[PDB]
């Protein structure tokens, strides 16, 4: 069932995908399918490579999916995340804004604050938030990076160019696009808050509890509501910034591989799935959080035949991203 040629970024995902590998092959008889690791410093170099076909799938983050789809690359979503459990399978998220109790601020006071992204580009990290903030932020509202960097007083966010949006990386320099940056993705932009660099975290509503096992330490932080009140963390459901699709692995619209991407995939799933091996897990590793999946994943859903990035999305974000690089006030 040939190999497929799975896209790392940076070397914690590089060594995830290693023991991905080795540990498929132990389980995998020499007529299934096997995964080979490609590593790169990006996302970018990523879609790059498979377009390229010199690398077959990655996990991209919803919001990068749009981008993947538009040329010269057009990659497409082959194979999607769920979370939850597997009883009741979400093939969506929630966006939320954790803040530490007793900051004194709420959504509408926002301006002047220091915020951590979870990357450039990103549903809850970035196009949830920014797209609400829109009009908040000062003239001239483009390009977006600098007016969100003259809104905010210093802010992380990963992958942005710190030559020319500078504040952008004020809380983490030079903006790193991989875990190399400890302060990327959901527990990176937690740890920000976490740290003290910023005053506002724009992750998912698991977060906190990926990195706080004890209430107690949890109880010392709060989340911002779109009504411009606060409430518990555990109230997510009731304060949120949006509800966002899966995260998605990503391949070629020619010679992708998905139907083997999934086979893989879906075995993996039943071999190390959550709960399901203990000599490697998909959904978690002791070298790191959300490693080519995210920890939070219960498990993967195929995509429907020849979907693509528009239609897997749905009108409502589409529109969303799209009257992010438009808007008008
Ligand atoms: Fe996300």
């Amino acid at each position: 069932d040939k190999t497929v040629r799975w896209c790392a970024v940076s070397e914690h995902e590089a060594t995830k995908c290693q023991s991905f590998r080795d540990h498929m092959k132990s389980v995998i008889p020499s007529d299934g399918p096997s995964v080979a690791c490609v590593k790169k410093a990006s996302y970018l170099d990523c879609i790059r490579a498979i377009a390229a076909n010199e690398a077959d799938a990655v996990t991209l983050e919803a919001g990068l999916v749009y981008d993947a789809y538009l040329a010269p690359n057009n990659l497409k979503p082959v194979v999607a995340e769920f979370y939850g459990s597997k009883e009741d399978p979400q093939t969506f998220y929630y966006a939320v804004a954790v803040v530490k109790k007793d900051s004194g601020f709420q959504m509408n006071q926002l301006r002047g604050k220091k915020s951590c992204h979870t990357g450039l580009g990103r549903s809850a990290g970035w196009n949830i938030p920014i797209g609400l903030l829109y009009c908040d932020l000062p003239e001239p509202r483009k390009p977006l990076e600098k007016a969100v960097a003259n809104f905010f007083s210093g802010s992380c966010a990963p992958c942005a160019d710190g030559t020319d949006f500078p504040q952008l990386c004020q809380l983490c320099p030079g903006c790193g696009c991989s875990t190399l940056n400890q302060y990327f993705g959901y527990s990176g932009a937690f740890k920000c808050l976490k740290d003290g660099a910023g005053d506002v975290a724009f992750v998912k509503h698991s977060t906190i509890f990926e990195n706080l096992a004890n209430k107690a330490d949890r109880d010392q932080y709060e989340l911002l509501c779109l009504d411009n009140t606060r409430k518990p963390v555990d109230e997510y459901k009731d304060c949120h910034l949006a509800q966002v699709p899966s995260h998605t692995v990503v391949a070629r619209s020619m010679g992708g591989k998905e139907d083997l991407i999934w086979e893989l995939l879906n075995q993996a799933q039943e071999h190390f799935g959550k709960d399901k091996s203990k000599e490697f897990q998909l959904f978690s590793s002791p070298h790191g959080k959300d490693l080519l999946f995210k920890d939070s994943a219960h498990g993967f859903l195929k995509v429907p035949p020849r979907m693509d990035a528009k239609m897997y999305l749905g009108y409502e974000y589409v529109t969303a991203i799209r009257n992010l690089r438009e808007g008008t006030c």
